[PDB]
């Protein structure tokens, strides 16, 4: 149990990103108390690639929402090229079907907005960000959202977000 739970306490302790052809990492603690935008995608997914343009517009208007790529690339080579092209933070290249199942994600691309306490602010944020009324409406939604304190298992926000049992 000890070895397994030490791994859980350390689960997702780094997120990754590219910077001038160089793979970098950041402590997951940086994301504590931040709104997140979870982008489920893959290099081989035509409309995931075009969706990058929508995410760039989103980041311009919501710079403090941290975009995290949840990858479904076929190869690590595609994963690296996707990170280099988008400059998004990303989960390490791995199998994330379990995240799809937990959130009932039906297809790619998908985009979900997550509150600092791991609630779903907008489930289908890919459709939210299609037309221009979203900008002021989302500013209002974030401004008005009341964040009630939540303690996460292992004090690990990503373990709670991706590994809690509440979907059952």
């Amino acid at each position: 149990k000890t070895a397994e739970y030490e791994k859980y306490a350390n689960y997702m302790n780094y997120l990754y990103y590219y910077q001038n052809n160089e793979l970098k990492k950041i402590d997951s603690s940086y994301f504590k108390d931040k709104y997140l935008g979870l982008f489920f995608g893959a290099s081989w997914c035509k409309y995931c690639v075009t969706f990058i343009d929508s995410l760039n517009i989103f980041k311009k208007n919501f710079p403090n929402v941290e975009i995290i790529y949840i990858p479904f690339d076929r190869t690590y080579q595609e994963y690296q090229s996707f990170l280099k092209n988008t400059n998004f933070y990303a989960l390490p290249f791995d199998n994330y079907l379990y995240i799809c199942k937990k959130y009932q994600i039906k297809n790619l691309p998908s985009f979900m907005l997550i509150t600092p306490n791991n609630n779903i602010l907008v489930k289908d944020a890919a459709q939210l960000i299609k037309t221009d009324e979203y900008i002021n409406n989302l500013k209002s939604l974030i401004k008005n959202y009341i964040i009630h304190p939540k303690t996460f298992q292992f004090n690990n926000r990503f373990f709670d977000l991706f590994r809690n049992l509440e979907h059952h």
